[PDB]
């Protein structure tokens, strides 16, 4: 094993603080931000990806091992002269000097370089977690600069824990959560004040009650009105939160994340609700997210939550009404073909929560859709869609239906509770509408198609999709198990006397007894045996056997299925012309393959026999699964 050398080229610089969701008259503000470079040369912005774009609006990750090497070479490129500081900033040895100027002041465009030992000192011990927290930031104003922006996060893990991919991923996934009530009586202000809002109409408010801060900024971040984006993890991918405060002396605050549970280490590893945060002191805590769906970040204490800290988080998986992962999923999947185009394009990058000004999908078309395709056959019981916003300009979907395919050939509309005719969803009111619409029950799918009815200014649009796992499904239904019950099978008929029962409760591919399977009571080819699903179902296929009945052999040799949703009247299995000849047994025992090319939508299942051997006689299995549960 080695130990390595790890330069992190950072600097600072500006922009800073768009409002834009939903809740025109927004303002510009123009604090600073650490931001990572690529090189010496500082030229490539180095990209913020969407594994760290939840860091948003304060600096990136500094990370390292226990007997490392943590570098910085750093440019300022600012007003005031900054600096970057943190606990260990090992400075070594004396000089020549006059009382020790041991003063680290960074001028603009001069580099300041410097690197050290990280020693055991900021280390976690056995005691604690894979890795700990902690801060850096500017220390040339150590009260202006924190409200300045200059909010950094630095991680010092142990030995083994990191990897060639940057960082660290052994079921990990890490987000820093940086909390402060941010002010502009700080720094260069002045600049902001006469630059923007005022002109000709200005002499309004000096310091009595315009509060402009106090009007707004409690900050998980930056992005912090309600909302702040790439929040994204896995429901079982144990997550680590790294939650700092800074500030001022009111600046506690106490963090929690409803329907969750934490663990905290200190002494020994403690279960925790809800986090007291104090100025200074630097967290890292861990939760297995079990409670799959779409939840929030809260600053618990009463009037901090009522001006911006109800701060959305998602996260995917199975157990099982889960993301699909339109945040961690699929860098770039599936979009269109051509009804999707205005330069900043189509999915590519309409995803739930994604923060800019490039964001979302955006077209002026009557006849619009988008198409995700799932990769597989999957479970999805509902969908988050939600608005982008523009100029000055509020633009979202108003209404739109959904279609579905589980081929990529066939394709229908949809139909919620007994509705009418079409299931009209109901889409955003705004661009910031997290409208979870549910699917009350079902669509199994492979592909998705989400087309609008009414829109604003454009069918504008980003999402997230509700569902999980099947179970992929080349997996039996429940016909052996007995998932599916003895009551739960009914046939045409079936046939009876006083030595046997061959009941349609008895057609399961491996059953013995004397009545080991269902028989109809006389042999027709407009005979049927009959499934209830209790809830809707999808079907790969259904697998067919026939009885060893000691007597002789028996067995189906050519059959048909049939499938509904209402129970009663029955629409029947087709190819690409006529009906569906399906090949199945030719002995007493050896199961069949028998699968279907569109993958079949039903509740209700029947297989209807065509051609046998000496008697109708059927033991047998679907192969499937669920995806939802009706209409």
């Amino acid at each position: 094993f080695q130990k390595k050398t790890r330069h992190y080229f950072i600097a600072a610089v500006e922009r800073l603080w768009d409002y834009g969701m939903s809740s025109g008259s927004v303002p510009q503000f123009k604090k600073v931000v650490f931001q990572e470079f690529t090189d010496g040369s500082f030229t490539q912005p180095l990209y913020r990806g969407e594994l760290n774009e939840h860091l948003g609006l304060l600096g990136p990750y500094i990370r390292a091992e226990v007997e490392d090497n943590i570098m910085v070479t750093f440019r300022n490129q600012a007003s005031r002269p900054y600096s970057f500081y943190s606990s260990l900033i090992s400075y070594e040895e004396d000089q020549r000097q006059g009382a020790e100027p041991r003063k680290n002041f960074v001028k603009p465009n001069e580099t300041k370089t410097y690197f050290w030992k990280v020693q055991h000192h900021m280390a976690p011990t056995k005691d604690e977690f894979d890795c700990k927290a902690w801060a850096y930031f500017s220390d040339v104003d150590l009260e202006k600069d924190v409200h300045s922006g200059l909010i950094g996060p630095l991680l010092v893990c142990h030995t083994n824990t990191l990897n060639p991919a940057h960082g660290r991923q052994v079921t990990v996934q890490e987000f820093a959560l940086f909390l402060t009530i941010f002010d502009e009586t700080k720094s260069w202000y002045f600049t902001e004040n006469m630059e923007r809002n005022c002109r000709a109409p200005c002499n309004i408010q000096m310091e009595d009650p315009t509060f402009k801060e106090n009007y707004r900024f409690h900050a998980i971040n930056g992005y912090i009105m309600d909302t702040l984006p790439g929040l994204v993890m896995a429901q079982d991918q144990r997550i680590r939160w790294y939650l700092l405060s800074m500030g001022s002396n009111e600046n506690i605050h106490s963090i929690h994340f409803s329907g969750h549970v934490f663990t905290v280490r200190k002494k020994e590893e403690y279960k925790m609700a809800l986090y007291n945060l104090y100025p200074g002191v630097f967290e890292t805590v861990e939760m297995l997210p079990s409670k799959a769906g779409i939840w929030r970040v809260e600053c618990l204490i009463g009037e901090h939550l009522h001006a911006g800290m109800s701060t959305l988080f998602l996260v995917y998986s199975n157990k099982c009404q889960t993301p699909l992962g339109m945040a961690s999923g699929h860098i770039r999947d599936f979009q269109i073909t051509a009804s999707g185009q205005y330069g900043q394009w189509a999915p590519k990058l309409a995803r739930l929560h994604y923060s800019g000004s490039i964001n979302a999908w955006s077209t002026k078309e009557p006849f619009s859709w988008i198409k995700v395709d799932l990769l597989a056959p999957m479970i999805i019981h509902g969908i988050k869609t939600q608005g982008a916003r523009q100029k000055f300009s509020s633009l979202y979907i108003s209404q739109f239906i959904i279609m579905y395919s589980l081929d990529g050939k066939k394709w229908q509309t949809y139909r919620g509770n007994s509705t009418g005719t079409l299931m009209v969803f109901f889409g955003n009111v705004d661009s910031s509408g997290i409208k979870h619409n549910i699917f009350n029950p079902p669509i199994i799918a492979r592909y998705i198609r989400l087309h609008p009815t009414h829109y604003s200014i454009r069918s504008t649009l980003r999402m997230e999709l509700m569902g999980c796992d099947l179970n992929s499904c080349s997996m039996p239904l429940g016909m052996e198990s007995k998932a599916i019950s003895d009551a739960q099978i009914t046939a045409s008929s079936y046939f009876t006397n006083m030595f046997a029962t061959w009941s349609p409760s008895k057609a399961r591919l491996h059953l013995q007894g004397r009545s080991n399977a269902w028989r109809p009571q006389v042999n027709n080819p407009k005979e049927w045996l009959q499934v209830d699903f209790q809830k809707t179902m999808k079907v790969t296929g259904v697998t067919t056997q026939g009885v060893k009945s000691l007597l002789t052999s028996m067995y189906v040799k050519e059959f048909l299925i049939s499938s509904s949703q209402d129970g009663h009247q029955w629409t029947l299995f087709f190819q690409n012309g006529k009906v569906k000849v399906f090949q199945g047994n030719q002995d007493s025992f050896t199961p069949v393959v028998n699968s279907l090319d569109p993958p079949l939508l039903t509740r209700y299942l029947r297989i209807h026999p065509q051609s046998w051997v000496h008697q109708i006689a059927l033991r047998m299995e679907v192969l499937g699964c669920e995806a939802q549960d009706l209409y």
